[PDB]
């Protein structure tokens, strides 16, 4: 980690500021001398496309050995005695710390800064986000418990039904990171580690949950509208291999959130970096996690609910699990093209740019509420649960 050699130089410097006798002075340096080295091996949050054979990575490299040469000099001075000396030489860390901070730190977008920042987001979201948590937390668990005792795994169904379960507990472990992110003002402090994987499992969810329900939605066309003979032992077989794939295809669709997301500087926020690119990427998402499955999510049910009008109990909480997911996502959806539209430059103006960053954290709330929400989605089931839960004890 860059971010953990970098807070061992500042740490470190303080010692030599405070040190009395060159041996305070030598120790300090060396951990100092082989903090940068192993941070000479690694990749600024700026730069994370670029060769490490690329102009831009070869400056990295060289801002770091003229940091060596300048504690190497301070070592010198050390060796002979000289402290006084040797922590003036020293402080010359502080010239490549700023450097660096400027360099590949400090990603000011301006032209509406301060956009979408009102009072009541600080205190509505955070609130908002505690209640997500709390209730989803224990009423996916309940889920779990539910699929493995009363449904006891013994359909296609069950099994995507318990994966749609611990994705949504997934997400919902990383909302309070979310919820302070917010609170604090867009102020991230838990780090660059945190940064790329709390923002990889925002995106994972809404990929894992789209295959997932594409994946119920067939089952339930193939139940419903086209019965064949049940081999169980070769169903359950391909309902378990496929659910493997799904957490695999949305763990390689979150991949961009690892690789581009950074904690930057304006107060630090945890944000995108970008590179013409992201329209070309921007409408490949579109066609893949929100077009497509949604169209045979759609041919599925105007097939199956057609059939039944006149398996039904998981059908409802199949259908209402799909008809709440798309209707939440639209706010998002609108608002998420209009900010790409700020991005380009074809609305250039500050009080619509307001409008969409002050909606923003309102539409993803929306869109991503369904992990609360969901669990509540079994009360289908409730009448033939009570019947099984007296029956038990
Ligand atoms: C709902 C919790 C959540 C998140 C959040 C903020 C908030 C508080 C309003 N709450 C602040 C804004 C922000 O960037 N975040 C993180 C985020 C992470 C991933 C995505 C995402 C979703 C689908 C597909 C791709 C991505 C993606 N990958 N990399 N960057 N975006 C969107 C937002």
């Amino acid at each position: 980690d860059l971010e953990d050699n970098w807070e061992t130089l500042n740490d470190n410097l303080k010692v030599i500021e405070k040190a009395d006798n060159a041996a305070q002075v030598k120790d300090a340096l060396t951990k100092m001398r082989a903090a940068a080295l192993d941070a000479q091996k690694a990749t600024p949050p700026k730069l994370e496309d670029k060769s490490p054979d690329s102009p831009e990575m070869k400056d990295f490299r060289h801002g770091f050995d003229i940091l060596v040469g300048q504690i190497d000099d301070a070592l010198k001075l050390a060796n002979e005695g000289k402290v006084k000396e040797a922590q003036a030489a020293a402080e010359q860390l502080k010239t490549t710390r700023n450097a660096y901070i400027q360099k590949y730190l400090i990603l000011n977008s301006s032209d509406c800064p301060k956009a979408g920042r009102h009072n009541y987001i600080f205190v509505m979201i955070p609130t908002l986000y505690s209640i997500i948590f709390v209730v989803g937390i224990f009423g996916n668990s309940l889920v779990v418990i539910v699929i493995y005792f009363y449904m006891k795994l013994k359909t296609v169904a069950s099994v995507f039904l318990l994966n749609l379960a611990l994705a949504d507990l997934c997400f919902l472990l990383t909302l309070p990171l979310w919820a302070v992110y917010t609170a604090m003002e867009y102020r991230w402090p838990f780090g660059n580690y945190l940064c790329k994987i709390a923002s990889a499992s925002v995106s994972f969810n809404l990929y894992a949950s789209v295959f997932l329900l594409t994946c119920l939605s067939i089952d339930r066309y193939l139940a419903i509208v086209h019965p064949m003979k049940s081999r169980l032992r070769r169903t359950m077989l391909v309902a378990k291999v496929t659910c493997i794939i799904i957490w695999l295809l949305a763990g390689l669709a979150s991949l961009p959130a690892i690789i581009h997301r950074n904690v930057f500087f304006i107060i630090t926020v945890c944000a995108f970096h970008y590179e013409t690119l992201p329209i070309g990427l921007g409408l490949t998402k579109n066609i893949l996690g929100f077009l497509f499955p949604f169209l045979i999510i759609l041919t599925s049910y105007t097939l199956i609910w057609k059939a039944l009008k006149k398996n039904d109990d998981i059908f409802k909480i199949i259908m209402a699990i799909v008809l709440f997911f798309f209707f939440s996502w639209i706010p998002h959806q609108i608002f998420t093209f209009l900010d790409v539209l700020i991005q380009l430059g074809i609305i250039r103006d500050c009080r619509i740019a307001d409008i969409v960053d002050t909606a923003m954290p309102i539409t993803i709330c929306i869109a991503y509420f369904n992990n609360c929400l969901n669990p509540l989605f079994y009360g289908f089931l409730g009448k033939k649960f009570k019947r099984y839960f007296l029956q038990l004890l």
